[PDB]
């Protein structure tokens, strides 16, 4: 995240870290046995057996009191997703539950995020969260979590020729300021865009040109498009 700042323990408590082989990446607890990222991040598909996901987690790869680490049974990248377009960028990871019936337990550091209902909201406060780069081209991911507030966009204003253009497409949302200077950065994606009244995770951090420069906003999978598809992937093992 650039021109961002360290977070408080437990200040997005519905962000999962994903660890697998040499790769990282974001994503966001939306029920207690499901988190939701982008598809880009597991372009590679890895076996579910591979994946580590770690959540209530306030360093990059930091043991910690109130981290847990879940294996995953089952996940789905969305059917259309292009990496030529970039369009239809997420995925549905299903956990593994404990020894006992549990997925991720409850507590101050670990909460799931609402989904939003598309029913949507202009200019409320949005922050993004991650522990990626702190700014475009950096040598490493950031080790402390880190927020940043930034505005909704409006397809029109984003979709203008100087700006993104037609990149923009449906399942598509932007979010940032056109002056620059704060944004999401790599090793952000998968991970939660939210908004407030109540918490809904509008967005899922998918991409952008450079990190915050001028008229190039970060570019977000608006969650609220996806709701049906999110429904119909519930399908699991047993
Ligand atoms: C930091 O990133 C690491 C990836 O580089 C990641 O390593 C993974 O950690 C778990 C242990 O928690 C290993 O899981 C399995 O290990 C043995 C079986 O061999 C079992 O006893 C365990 O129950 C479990 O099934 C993974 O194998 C390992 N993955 C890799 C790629 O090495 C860490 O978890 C990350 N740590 C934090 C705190 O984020």
């Amino acid at each position: 995240v650039v021109g961002g700042l360290v977070a408080l323990r437990g200040a997005h408590p519905y962000i999962a870290a994903l660890y697998w082989g040499h790769s990282f990446c974001a994503g966001s607890l939306i029920a207690p046995c499901w988190v939701l990222t982008a598809a880009h991040c597991l372009q590679d598909r890895p076996a579910p057996e591979d994946l580590t996901v770690v959540l209530g987690q306030e360093r990059r790869n930091h043991s910690c009191e109130p981290c847990q680490t879940l294996a995953v049974r089952s996940y789905r990248l969305h059917e259309a997703f292009s990496p030529v377009s970039y369009q239809h960028d997420l995925a549905l990871l299903r956990l593994q539950e404990d020894a006992d019936g549990s997925c991720a337990l409850l507590s101050p550091y670990v909460q799931p995020v609402c989904l939003p209902s598309g029913a949507p909201s202009e200019t409320t406060l949005c922050q993004v969260a991650g522990w990626g780069h702190q700014f475009e081209g950096a040598e490493e991911y950031a080790s402390f979590l880190q927020e940043a507030q930034v505005p909704f966009l409006s397809l029109e204003r984003c979709s203008a020729p100087d700006v993104h253009g037609s990149s923009i497409l449906p399942g598509m949302l932007c979010a940032g300021f056109l002056e620059g200077g704060t944004d999401a950065c790599q090793g952000d994606s998968g991970g939660p865009l939210v908004c407030e009244d109540r918490l809904t995770l509008q967005g899922i951090i998918s991409w952008g040109s450079g990190c915050g420069d001028r008229n190039k906003p970060g570019v977000y999978t608006d969650v609220a498009y996806y709701l049906a598809w999110i429904r119909e992937h519930t399908v699991s093992t047993r």
